[PDB]
């Protein structure tokens, strides 16, 4: 039963696809938060209701301190607006515009934080499929929050720098699909670039369907094994989000 006018908006979190995130705070409660405003125009126009639907749906009943939360929604005769948890410290894109790239324990704490609300959600038979760094939120005691469940689905389904190749050569996908971003993530933060970005569209699939892919030198040999784990082809190849978490190049590394 909410509304636009319960709300005071202010700073402009952030400019999406079919519409934008605001600051907000809650009239009565003086409750921070922020307000996606999506504009029916453009969702109806790309037919993601499922994917909203999806997405509301999904993010509302995870509950998990790695997940960013999804307080509810209502929508007026254009737009609809999601309430959103604020992530104070925004995304881990703009950290590594920040800093270029990460150290080794904070990327092996996003990676740890990642691979817990991962197994939080593919426990649900719920897969992101769009895991990259603009998706990912830190909370105020610098915690990674996982967002924007639009494209999240469950059970197996059918740029692209994050996706694995099942994925952008149109088969079938199954939890996998998280694991070979978490590889491409781990590599961007070490390195500040991913590990397939090409120029192009069409040279960023040939590097991620034939998996071509190499290291820098500042890249220690302990997070190599662990992102060439999980960057294999055979989605069946990529271990699962606990071998990650018990990976000793994270258990070193981690502050978690």
């Amino acid at each position: 039963q909410w509304a636009l006018e319960d709300f005071e908006i202010g700073r402009p979190l952030g400019k999406g696809k079919f519409g934008n995130v605001y600051l907000a705070r809650e009239k009565q409660s003086k409750f921070i938060l922020a307000l996606k405003v999506l504009f029916k125009a453009q969702l109806e126009k790309a037919g993601v209701e499922h994917q909203l639907r999806r997405e509301v749906e999904i993010q509302s009943h995870l509950r998990h301190p790695n997940i960013l939360r999804l307080y509810g929604y209502f929508h007026d005769a254009t737009r609809v607006y999601l309430i959103l948890e604020y992530a104070p410290l925004g995304t881990v894109y703009r950290e590594l515009q920040k800093l270029s790239k990460f150290d080794e324990q904070r990327t092996a704490t996003y990676i740890t934080e990642l691979a817990n609300a991962l197994s939080y959600c593919h426990s649900k038979r719920v897969i992101h499929r769009d895991i990259k760094p603009e998706n990912l939120l830190l909370g105020s005691a610098g915690e990674l929050k996982i967002a924007d469940f639009g494209w999240s689905v469950h059970a197996p389904s059918s740029t692209l720098d994050y996706l694995p190749p099942e994925m952008i050569e149109g088969r079938m996908h199954d939890e996998k699909v998280d694991l070979w971003s978490l590889g491409v993530l781990c590599y961007e933060f070490l390195v500040g670039k991913p590990p397939f970005e090409a120029n192009t569209y069409q040279e960023t699939y040939k590097r991620i369907s034939r998996v071509e892919f190499t290291f820098p030198d500042f890249v220690t040999e302990g997070a190599r094994d662990l992102i060439s784990r999980l960057l294999k082809h055979n989605p069946s190849q990529r271990p699962m989000l606990r071998e990650v978490l018990e990976h000793p190049w994270i258990t070193a590394n981690s502050s978690k």
